[PDB]
């Protein structure tokens, strides 16, 4: 394997692979890190650009992965994809997609002409159903998986699996000093845990001499490095290795 890798750069006509995407006040990371891996991966093994719908997943899943704006399992995502499919949809107010996000980008953690996150959302409802003038019907919009599986915590496998299929998603443990993250590779030294996080990550590298995760966030690009961030990667930092997951779409 390559000592570096951007899946950005390998797979050039993918460009959700370079997007960011708001989670706005919700906590919603879960069907994020998902949907955002699923559509590069729609584009990868079928050269087709479609933005799965983070609504969809958010909001018609179900217990099955978890609940909602309170917190949800990845690889529950990614098997809702293989079940039940999810339909397009774009950036909140975009009208892109069958159904776009609805609920407005924000601040995470930094100062901008937005408004500041609240944190505190509710899910919205599971609507079956497009927005006006899009087509085709909801049910016809479905992009289903053929697979949904746990890559182990194993960082060359894990590099295997980025390498082949493309981006993956994964969790780690947030802790305050990762808020005011710019640059460089993170590594955790102080902070109360704020929780759980899952997102979206796209390859890997080495910055003197410490190698790293290339990730992207869903806390907006005004958040970090333009929305992306480094992690260190060999040591199960904050457990970025223990949760990976992923899933082929069909044909
Ligand atoms: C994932 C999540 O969304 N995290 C939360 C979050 O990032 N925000 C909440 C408000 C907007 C945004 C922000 O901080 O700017 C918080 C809790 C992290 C600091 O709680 C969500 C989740 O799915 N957690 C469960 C889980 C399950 C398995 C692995 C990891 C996480």
């Amino acid at each position: 394997l390559p000592e570096s890798f951007d899946a950005r750069e390998q797979w050039p006509n993918c460009p959700t692979i370079k997007e960011i995407r708001d989670q706005g006040s919700c906590g919603s990371c879960w069907a994020f890190g998902a949907v955002e891996a699923i559509s590069d991966r729609i584009c990868i093994h079928s050269n087709v650009n479609v933005e799965v719908s983070a609504e969809d997943m958010l909001t018609c899943c179900g217990g099955e992965c978890g609940d909602g704006c309170n917190g949800g399992f990845p690889s529950g995502a990614w098997n809702f994809w293989t079940k039940k499919g999810l339909v397009s949809g774009g950036l909140y107010n975009s009208h892109v997609g069958c159904r776009p996000y609805s609920i407005p980008p924000c601040e995470h953690h930094v100062n901008g002409s937005r408004p500041p996150c609240t944190g505190e959302g509710d899910t919205p409802k599971c609507s079956k159903t497009c927005e006006p003038g899009y087509s085709p019907s909801y049910k016809e919009d479905k992009h289903f998986g053929c697979s949904s599986y746990s890559v182990a915590n194993n960082e060359k496998e894990i590099m295997a699996e980025i390498y082949k299929n493309g981006p993956v998603e994964g969790a780690f443990s947030v802790y305050s000093d990762f808020l005011l993250y710019k640059s460089g590779v993170y590594q955790h030294v102080s902070g109360e845990i704020m929780g759980g996080h899952a997102i979206r990550i796209l390859g890997w590298g080495v910055e003197n001499g410490t190698p790293y995760w290339l990730v992207g966030n869903s806390w907006n690009t005004d958040w970090g490095d333009n929305g992306f961030f480094k992690i260190l990667r060999g040591q199960d930092h904050c457990g970025i290795e223990s949760e990976i997951v992923a899933g082929m779409p069909c044909t």
